[PDB]
């Protein structure tokens, strides 16, 4: 009984971001993905240039009728979207959430509130972000900014872990029932480690891991990556512990493997085995 | 080194088919997948009705004019090409072919000469036929066709083994060194099993294996899958008759798991352990 994930986000042919990181390690942990791409680059926007188009919204809209035209939508449990090509495909992933709702209302909508970050070179179009804080944030189930995002979506700033279980549930009293914020950053308890942080109504976990040292360009992705694989845990009845320490392992597998090739694209595919099967351990903390 | 492979052929979102069925399959067994999609539909075009759209022509090439501008086109090892969204797209293709050979001499292209049968089976634009005889075969250097393809490609009937093995003989001195008829159908030994020839000017294996009834309703994408998994294992060292065994016994597997679960779309994720390990031994023989 596979998981269906219907994921809306960008696509490159060469390298990995969004559905081009993330469709491969959550098949590989067992789960189905519908892979609706929002652009086609030739690479991901951190090498500074790039060709491809953005998917008109309309065809994001048609594509999913034609999947109800073969009456699977229903099949589908989850739609999960990341980085879009535009604002206005906002506004058609949401009435996408709306018809597969009602044709499963158990369906959850997962939205990764990717916005831009120039200085770490993601480069996202004009009003994307404000599409997710009037309209993403209020209709998504579970949602995943990091830090910046954060601040965006609760509209203040977020400098500590207390805070940010605070901020989180500022979210989560607008519509989501989880939160994942996806990289403190400032706000953890240790700026010198990698942390993530998992918050609902009743409880609230905290995780871990190294940095790993890329140095003057970090490998894109990882974000996607951790949003596709906690949602499939998720969907998969894994408790909010094991989800996350599960997830943090696996993509710590992917980070030294990408830095043991000497790579700048994330190895999603050379470490395929211990994205499945993680050798390193990390644990969670219920705060 | 991983091996790379550029290829060019259909993206569906729901279902598997083209790029959307051996994509997974290919990075399983350890390479790189870049995909340019051809096409993102909602579902592959026998299920009698699809939406979506077709890339332009032009757009191919932008895509890898966008790969050469990061430098990275001359790690690309090979490029391959199945369903085409148009006639026009070969021709770009083509121009693709050249670019990363320039980049990289030892790149291979390998041109599954999708036609289709626009009525009862896979639906291909008009030309695209065309194209594969005129310009596909001669600019090959592995061609994967199927009984009716190779009639077609070598303009004349093939009614037994031998005969094909002679057709295939006849391609190679077009162009490529090496012929897989991917299906012999009635031109095989009986037509009670899935039959196969890798075929080269010196040598030529002969396989078989069971067929697995699905009735009316035959799954897409076998084909896809056998011409990926077929480059992959060529690409990283495998023997013809290394190459042959693996790519059918996976095939195999992921047919077996299709039918177990009743499935109409190939189980191309939930048989991934079989894909890299099948548990079935298929022996190529060699005339
Ligand atoms: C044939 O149904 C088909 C192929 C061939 O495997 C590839 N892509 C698509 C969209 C379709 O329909
Ligand atoms: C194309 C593309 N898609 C997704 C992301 C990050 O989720 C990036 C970050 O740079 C990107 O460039």
């Amino acid at each position: 009984m596979m998981k269906n994930i219907l994921a809306i986000q960008s696509h490159v042919v060469y390298g990995h971001a969004g559905n081009s990181a993330a469709e491969f390690p959550m098949r590989r942990l067992g789960a189905n993905v519908w892979p609706l791409n929002t652009v086609q680059f030739s690479n991901h926007t951190q090498y500074g240039k790039w060709t491809g188009c953005v998917m008109p919204p309309s065809h994001l809209t048609e594509i999913v009728q034609g999947i109800a035209a073969i009456d699977k939508l229903h099949t589908c449990d989850a739609v999960l979207s990341g980085y879009l090509g535009s604002a206005e495909q906002g506004e058609h992933i949401l009435g996408i959430v709306r018809q597969v709702k009602a044709a499963n209302p158990q369906a959850k909508y997962f939205c990764d509130p990717v916005m831009g970050h120039p200085e770490k070179g993601c480069i996202v179009a004009p009003g994307v972000a404000e599409f997710h804080v009037r309209h993403g944030l209020p209709a998504s189930d579970i949602i995943a900014p990091n830090l910046v995002e954060l601040e965006i979506l609760c509209e203040h700033a977020v400098n500590n872990v207390e805070e940010a279980v605070l901020a989180a549930r500022e979210l989560i009293a607008q519509g989501p029932q989880i939160v994942l914020v996806k990289h403190l950053a400032r706000a953890g308890y240790s700026r010198d480690r990698f942390e993530m942080l998992l918050v609902t109504a009743d409880e609230a976990w905290h995780i871990s891991r190294p940095l790993v040292d890329f140095g003057m360009r970090q490998p894109v992705g990882v974000g996607d990556v951790t949003s596709g694989l906690l949602l499939v845990k998720l969907l998969q009845g894994a408790t909010l512990q094991e989800a996350l320490e599960h997830v943090t392992a696996a993509v710590y597998e992917i980070m030294v493997t990408t830095k043991a090739m000497q790579e700048y694209e994330l190895q999603v595919v050379a470490a395929q085995d211990r994205i499945a099967k993680p050798e390193h351990y990390f644990s969670a903390t219920k705060l």
